[PDB]
């Protein structure tokens, strides 16, 4: 039966590289079936203007050494071994009905007002002609080479309505994975720092169709806070400080920001069974076409990873499992973000003693309506008590046994990183303590009176990562202007860094003003690019932190960046600031070297010092 829903798929395959297929060098895997090999061509950059920009930075380990992928066949091959070829265990039988109860209630009130719909064509084509089908990682669209001018032929979508007529036979023939490469480690304080990740790719056109069938929940906005409560999809990261501001607020405990170890290896069959939920919100063609997602693309998943072999030769291997996730999914990060919701609920009423260890293996009935009653009576009050991006959650409880309320939450799999597994959580009595979607939040004064709360992390992984250039094809222009959009991207969200503040200046002083930024910052669902223009950054300024801040009340524009606060020297510090050493007084008093030398090297053009300070 799984053989069945596979095998259409694996035959594909196995015709087209019948040529070199065979089966296996003592193959490695061990919770995935293998099913054959072939040959392929094994697969596998600084920016001039940043770089010239930080030579302090030159002596910082965290920033050289930076790098984020490993596409090469070790890469693969270290990745699929250490994230993807483990199987997480599934959770006994009390703790399945508790999610069974808490899920049911989370999808009740997720579609209390909105309804599932299809996402179309032209909204895809939209979608890939923009800022991008962003993360969604795109691409087999081999033969176009880009996604644009495959959207713009009809072949290619003859093809997709071909694989839409099997899908609505109950048949998958091409909607394969592909295990790209491997994300590095990123860096952050112990419990917060993300392990390496595996990079997914599919054809082009199953995104489309899970686009099609699914993607109502990101494009409706499912789990946008104004719907789920809990949830923050849809704000800036400028918005998050003031969200867990506003949490902080209510009375209750401690904050609490636990992150599960690695939660794509750890989400079960029991959390796919929850969401597959969602296809009771949906009738006719919508559910024939989404149930087939769900059954053969989420379930029955087919895998080409790459594999170093004999003579500095590389093979693909087939690989198939009865499975759950990974991302690489169009609604990886909306159904991430309800599971861990339910999870947090479930961690929530052990906290309350609505449940507890008794409970794990049998749910007493008298529990179950209790359950069920605290569902009802307190879901849509606690979910305001919580930030859930995702893996990323903030939490806080109505008091601190949540600390030791794990016996569910270990069950479930959802095993928190960095600390002992039976060892109660730290929490935080200040919000401006508390690490979420990479940052934590501080409250600044500025010279008016008025306050506002802005993001915060480390300063060499900014620096670091401005200093990576994507591009064996950038231009001189491409660079100068992706340096731009690291440098504007500092000006509208770290301003208050005085090291960030000071490279941005000189970056925009050395890069034609009638340039726009192009390329990606940041691949987080919550960097919205207001950064990416030629209008003044000021007034970009003005419009994100007066204007259209609703925790702003004085709509007093600010009309200098003399105005514009730094946080204290202290935080700056902490935060990897290099104020205080001669190396970057150095820097500050020689950096119009750098500005002229770049100026030098793009030719005669329009600039602006903007070193007015
Ligand atoms: N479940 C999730 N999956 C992927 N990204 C998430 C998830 N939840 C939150 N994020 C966002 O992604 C960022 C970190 O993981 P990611 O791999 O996206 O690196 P990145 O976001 O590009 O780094 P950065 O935040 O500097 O852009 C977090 O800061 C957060 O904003
Ligand atoms: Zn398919
Ligand atoms: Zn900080």
């Amino acid at each position: 039966s799984n053989q069945e829903k596979i095998k259409k798929r694996i035959q594909k395959l196995k015709e087209e590289f019948a040529t070199t297929w065979h089966k296996d060098p003592e193959h490695p895997y061990r919770t995935w079936t293998y099913h054959g090999s072939y040959e392929v061509k094994a697969t596998g950059l600084v920016n001039g203007v940043v770089k010239l920009m930080s030579k302090p930075w030159d002596a910082i380990a965290n920033v050289t050494t930076m790098a984020m992928t490993d596409t090469t066949p070790f890469g693969q091959q270290r990745v699929f071994k250490e994230k993807v070829d483990t199987k997480a265990p599934e959770p006994p039988a009390g703790v399945r009905e508790v999610l069974n109860e808490t899920t049911n209630w989370l999808w009740a009130h997720l579609s209390r007002e909105k309804r599932p719909r299809l996402c179309t064509k032209e909204e895809f084509i939209k979608k890939v002609n923009s800022n991008a089908a962003l993360g969604a990682v795109f691409a087999e669209q081999n033969q176009w080479s880009t996604a644009r001018e495959a959207v713009n032929d009809p072949r290619f979508w003859e093809m997709v309505d071909e694989e839409r007529e099997n899908h609505l036979r109950g048949e998958c023939h091409t909607c394969i994975y592909n295990m790209m490469g491997k994300r590095e480690k990123k860096p952050g304080e112990f419990g917060k720092a993300k392990g390496s990740r595996a990079i997914w790719f599919m054809w082009l056109g199953a995104r489309y169709l899970e686009f099609e069938a699914l993607g109502f929940l990101n494009e409706d906005h499912w789990l946008s806070r104004e719907n789920s409560g809990g949830g923050v999809e849809g704000s800036g990261v400028q918005k998050l400080g003031y969200i867990l501001r506003d949490i902080a607020g209510k009375q209750g405990g401690k904050m609490y920001a636990d992150d599960t170890a690695g939660w794509d290896t750890r989400i079960t069959r029991t959390d796919l069974e929850n969401e597959a939920k969602v296809l009771e919100l949906l009738d006719g063609e919508h559910r024939m076409l989404a149930r087939a997602i769900i059954e053969l693309t989420y379930r029955h998943k087919v895998v080409k990873v790459m594999r170093p072999a004999a003579e500095g030769k590389t093979v693909m291997d087939v690989i198939s499992r009865e499975d759950q996730r990974g991302s690489g999914q169009v609604v990886t990060y909306a159904l991430n973000t309800f599971t861990n919701i339910a999870v947090q609920l479930v961690r929530l009423m052990e906290a309350e003693g609505v449940i507890g260890p008794q409970h794990l293996e049998q749910l007493p009935r008298k529990n179950k309506i209790a359950v069920r009653t605290w569902l009802f009576e307190n879901g849509e009050e606690r979910v305001t008590r919580m930030a859930i991006s995702g893996d990323d959650c903030v939490v806080k409880p109505l008091d601190d046994r949540f600390a030791t309320a794990l016996h569910f939450l270990n069950a479930m799999s959802k095993v928190r990183k960095d600390i002992q597994e039976w060892k109660p959580s730290h929490g935080w009595h200040d919000w401006q303590q508390v690490p979420f979607c990479s940052n934590h939040f501080q409250e600044i004064v500025m010279k008016d009176g008025r306050s506002i709360v802005v993001p915060c992390r480390g300063q060499d992984e900014l620096i670091g990562r401005a200093r990576i250039s994507p591009g064996a094809g950038w231009n001189v222009k491409d660079t100068a202007c992706l340096a731009k959009a690291y440098a504007q991207m500092w000006l509208l969200l770290y301003f208050h860094r005085r090291d960030l503040r000071l490279m941005a200046n000189a970056i925009c002083s050395a890069v034609p003003v009638d340039w726009v930024p192009t390329g990606r910052t940041s691949w987080s669902i919550h960097s919205k690019g207001e950064w990416m223009t030629t209008e003044d950054m000021l007034q970009v300024w003005n419009r994100v932190w007066i204007e259209e801040n609703e925790w702003m009340m004085d709509k007093t524009p600010i009309a200098s960046w003399t105005d514009v606060p730094y946080v204290g020297k202290r935080e700056d510090i902490w935060c990897g600031s290099l104020i205080g050493t001669r190396s970057r007084a150095t820097w500050a008093e020689n950096i119009y070297a750098a500005i002229n030398q770049v100026r030098a090297v793009i030719g005669k053009e329009n600039y602006v010092d903007y070193m007015t300070s």
